[PDB]
């Protein structure tokens, strides 16, 4: 369902054909200067394979930020065109509009084998389907108009390449609209599906999910679905104290208690025993007398519990130790979830040590996947990106996929 | 299972007399130059405020959001003009405060008429409400987790009793929805009514329970369709979707009509589950087709067997399919409706959805419980002004969808029992 999709590295003879590539260019910009060039850098291998493979034109469509169907100086793709010139060694044509009888007239009769970037897709209301007007009121797009926009994209090119995995969860016009015969994943999309398929379709057992973060309540379905696929789970960092008070009536102090989530842990634990999943909650905690880096700290176990005005912010050394046997015996791991407040040096040991083990287990041969933001922020703070099998770029779609969702942008691809 | 409804409400709440009550309201309302162009959402909270008022209550502190300011004070989304509207509706003074937490707010709340209504400014001006935001430049910014902690405990300081009358942001776990850690957490009159009808229809419904789904895409409604098939007895799939179903299942010559490439790959899986679960599926059998996606185009009628000629498109259900709604709808004892049966925004292609609506009106009077999932289906009921002829027109976008998709709704879970 997820790993049998047509990819760019199979498109026999794309020579002399017009290619539309949906890319992810949602980059940090600050006074017209791109603060982080990492996306777009990631786009080159697909742009380049199209170059060396023939290809009359290479049309690039993407979005930046959330402009909500209105034009907006703040979210232009123009500085992205500037950067691409330095990275390709050629002039890049940047057009101020996405669709029209005039833009397909500037693509045609523009240097052969060249790349063209079109202006932000979300400047049109018909990309998403909904907008907000000049005053800040939700506007909905005419159905006639969305249909027209999708027809206009479809006639910009001959072949559609989708290299924007971070939007595949949205059923937007660029995801489900380009109705050409050949619809293939770019290299980025390819690598996303390849690994997610490797861990979700037919993984090699045991299969571990490391979950973490503050709330239990937004990660309900994320847990529910996983308990079907997963062999073992580590629940940690914040959401653990909710599990602890509800299951072991542990004294929690002023630790983050998720009242919405507290209602459902019983349900989760029932499904867990039912699906035969090992659970591994923390067994001990580093606690502090105030939620900041520079506060007094000590250690308590699950049975001693937490003093009445103190709070747990990281797993204790024994829980850390306890995930030596859990991670190292696993032949595939899905992470996504810090094991405490890693942004805070003192209360970071847990997440850092967890990473060291995942790096190690990858070295031992296992397949490892890092999920959303935060966890990736850690992987990138530590500069360990490629000691892990895969770190998913964009947590919109990666969460949804791990959640059990279908992903419209993946289904729109050929086979 | 079980969690929806059987929750607490203002109704059946003793000991409200002399208490500071924090009410989470839905004031996300259309505005131009400080002039609220539709006050429905505001008048809707009047029962809640009134009952609280009429019960004692030292203070009635209102917290809400307007639009998507993304964690920054932004003038186009200030709640000030609402306070001006509430003054007109309650016939008294209403205190509007620029902040929503902190030292000063708590003091200025305390020194105010001992039965007063106070409106605090847009929650979403604080990054900690949603949890994420965007900075002045346009780049995504994530909130510090200890700042959320302070924000959530600050809102809890504001009052003694919490009342949540903002179904519609129940599907999101924002600070104002799961952060007010007070002993008494109860639903408002609007919330109570949402929770009441959905459980009435999704837990122990009068059978036969009918779902009516419609719209352009089928690729985004997969989770909706799937979760509904294990609780429903009848289902009508209409307008836009229908074609994607008709080409996959009946090999229909479909014309230029809307085809969902993403969705066609799932039609199979759906019909298998529908048969497994013994759910009758109803699909249009004739169509109104045009030679152009435009009102006042050329129109004629064709059966699915005749098929749509090339370069023509189906834009509405045909007369026999419309006629065929009678027996499906009028024999149902409970109806869930989330999707128009055609391009109803064009008079020429609205006969389907309108005639559907009249039949849903007709079965309500026959004693059935009818619910409009709405958004797009809602605006039709509005346009026809028949919002009263239906048991419940859900006043919630994504929260009603995620509930009908079988998800959990943090806002709800966080209420007392």
């Amino acid at each position: 369902h997820l790993g049998n999709k047509l990819s760019i590295s199979d498109l026999k003879d794309i020579k002399n054909k017009k290619v539309l590539v949906r890319v992810d260019f949602n980059v940090p910009i600050e006074n017209g200067i791109i603060k982080d060039t990492n996306r777009i850098t990631a786009t080159l291998p697909t742009i380049n394979h199209l170059k060396k493979e023939g290809a009359s034109k290479i049309i690039l469509i993407s979005h930046c930020g959330r402009p909500d169907g209105l034009r907006n100086e703040k979210y232009t793709l123009k500085p992205v065109a500037e950067t691409l010139k330095g990275l390709l060694g050629e002039e890049v044509l940047f057009l101020n509009d996405c669709v029209g009888k005039e833009v397909e007239d500037k693509i045609n009769a523009a240097k052969e084998n060249s790349v063209i970037l079109l202006e932000n897709l979300r400047f049109h209301i018909e990309e998403e389907g909904k907008g907000v007007d000049a005053n800040g009121n939700k506007v909905k797009a005419n159905k006639e108009d969305v249909e027209k926009f999708q027809n206009d994209l479809t006639k910009l090119a001959d072949v559609f390449i989708n290299d924007a995995f971070g939007t595949a969860h949205r059923a937007h016009s660029s995801m489900v609209g380009v109705k050409l015969n050949v619809k293939a994943s770019g290299f980025l999309m390819k690598k996303e599906l390849e690994y997610f398929s490797k861990a979700l379709e037919n993984p090699q057992r045991p299969l571990l999910a490391i979950l973490g973060g503050a709330k239990v309540s937004d990660k309900i379905q994320l847990i529910k679905n996983l308990l079907d696929k997963v062999d073992r789970m580590i629940i940690g960092g914040g959401m653990a104290y909710t599990f602890k008070k509800v299951l072991n009536n542990m004294k929690i102090g002023t630790s983050l208690f998720d009242e919405a989530g507290s209602k459902i842990v019983g349900e989760i634990m029932e499904k867990a025993k039912a699906k035969n999943v090992q659970i591994f909650l923390p067994v001990d905690f580093k606690i502090a007398d105030n939620f900041d880096n520079n506060a007094n700290t000590k250690f308590v176990t699950d049975e001693e519990g937490i003093p009445d005005n103190w709070m747990g912010l990281d797993a204790g050394p024994k829980s850390i130790e306890n995930y030596k046997d859990v991670i190292l015996t696993s032949k595939t791991v899905i992470w996504n979830g810090p094991q405490g407040v890693f942004e805070m040096p003192n209360f970071a040991k847990g997440s850092i040590e967890c990473l060291n083990l995942v790096v190690e287990v990858t070295k031992k041969g296992a397949i490892t996947i890092v999920g959303g933001g935060d966890t990736a922020s850690l992987v990138e703070q530590q500069n360990k990106k490629n000691e892990i099998s895969h770190v998913s770029t964009g947590g919109g779609a990666s969460l949804e996929l791990l959640e059990g969702k279908e992903l419209p942008g993946v289904l729109a691809l050929s086979n």
